[PDB]
């Protein structure tokens, strides 16, 4: 076998478990936030939740909290076992952020968090708002000519740019979108009508990040949401952990030494899957173990915290072109804090290809009758990774028991969203 990064060189489907892991305590100082921030950012969602349950109605039987099914998913399980003769220890499970309400995508958590939290500072610095006020007072005319005096800027290839631009137009600010090369055609299209103002490229995400970077610094009434650096995309995303926490408690499922928990995370820039990883974290501690799931084609983050680069180095630092049909996960640059923030907290890193992601997408329809998109895919390898290295099983002291006593859980990230048409595209490309 290549050393490692040869092997990412190469386009050959990898994993590398992380041999620097911490417990939770040594970790915690790295990160540059805490358990004190992830509650602060449930009570402002709390505090918006009046408010959602009005301006999108698909929220007001939950009212509005944004949150997604847990599902347990034995038969895709067994057809996994079946396709690639590795047997997965435990049970199997999928979050279904893909499902969430608003967007579509694990997105509704971080962006739809980030766009919430600007609306809130400069009601508040406006004298307008109080942090005892019932929120649903901002769907007033009044509100949303304040808010239309301010805009919002977006890179995005992208999930991310459709989460921002939804929230955003329904809040009142102007909202652009800069879209990468190509950007799904429906998105663009979905963001036009809810009066979102859309510019087209034809070069990749960073690209696509800087110029929106670049634009919104002209105007002082101009934010730029920063999936590269932003901590309050990091936190958005990190509420899902007591989401979780509080869903396994509902479910009568144990997380503990002899019940661990290992969670499966496609990984674009990282701020959604090592936000969830934090707040997962702080939920379960020790016992929960995170995996980052990337393309071929796209291995950034891997890249970067296998070298100690981070976002020092490129996909393309190592002549890989960052094409791939998982667009949510198309980055070709790592995070500017999140490798270092979570590295002593993540187990392992994998990438996949294309097509194993285009097989198992049209697996899980057959067996599960959930439709989700490549991106969302990227998680269901990482239970046979594990199951596989003995070495890995060593490195943490698994014994035979509590892999079988052990939750899998594939973390969906989006298509529930996505047409029909595009949709049916997806399942002809799978074998
Ligand atoms: C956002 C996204 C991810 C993870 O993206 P990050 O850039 O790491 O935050 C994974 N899947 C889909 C479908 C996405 O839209
Ligand atoms: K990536």
């Amino acid at each position: 076998q290549y050393p490692l990064v040869k092997d990412l060189v190469a386009l050959k489907e990898t994993t590398w478990f992380n041999p620097g892991t911490t417990s939770l305590a040594e970790g915690l100082p790295y990160v540059g936030l805490t358990e004190q921030d992830v509650q602060d950012a449930h009570a402002r969602l709390s505090r918006f939740a009046p408010y959602l349950a009005k301006a999108f109605p698909e929220t007001a039987a939950t009212g509005g909290i944004i949150e997604s099914e847990l599902v347990a998913i034995p038969a895709m399980q067994k057809r996994l076992e079946k396709e690639y003769q590795q047997p997965i220890s435990g049970q199997l499970l999928l979050k279904k952020d893909s499902h969430l309400p608003i967007s579509g995508s694990i997105k509704a958590r971080g962006g739809i968090y980030e766009v919430l939290a600007h609306a809130e500072k400069l009601a508040l610095e406006a004298g307008l708002l109080t942090l005892d006020d019932d929120y649903s007072k901002l769907l007033s005319p009044e509100f949303k000519q304040f808010f239309s005096q301010y805009s919002i800027a977006v890179g995005s290839t992208g999930n991310l740019g459709l989460s921002i631009g939804i929230m955003s137009a329904r809040i009142g600010f102007k909202v652009t979108v800069h879209m990468s090369a190509d950007a799904r055609a429906w998105k663009k299209a979905k963001l036009r009508s809810h009066g979102v103002t859309v510019v087209e490229y034809e070069q990749d995400y960073g690209v696509a990040v800087e110029e929106g970077r670049k634009a919104a610094q002209s105007d002082p009434n101009c934010f730029f949401i920063d999936d590269e650096n932003s901590r309050t995309l990091f936190l958005g995303y990190s509420v899902a952990g007591q989401r979780l926490k509080a869903q396994f408690a509902q479910q009568g499922r144990i997380v503990d030494a002899d019940n661990p928990l290992f969670v499966y995370l496609p990984c674009g820039v990282g701020g959604g899957p090592g936000g969830v990883a934090f707040g997962l974290k702080l939920a379960f501690g020790d016992h929960v173990h995170c995996f980052f799931a990337e393309p071929t084609h796209s291995p950034c983050m891997l890249l970067g915290v296998h070298t100690g680069l981070h976002d020092q180095i490129s996909v393309q630092d190592i002549g890989i072109d960052n094409l791939t049909a998982a667009d949510g996960l198309a980055v070709g640059r790592a995070s500017g804090f999140v490798g270092r923030a979570m590295e002593r907290l993540l187990d392992g890193f994998y990438t996949l290809s294309d097509q194993t992601m285009y097989d198992m997408l049209g697996w899980l329809a057959q067996e599960e009758g959930i439709r989700l998109e490549p991106s969302a895919l990227a998680g269901m390898a990482g239970p046979q990774r594990v199951c596989a290295s003995v070495s890995y099983q060593q490195m943490h002291g698994f014994s035979a028991e509590q892999l079988r006593n052990t939750t899998h859980l594939v973390w969906a990230t989006g298509g529930g969203m996505v047409p029909e048409e595009e949709m049916n595209q997806y399942l002809a490309k799978g074998r």
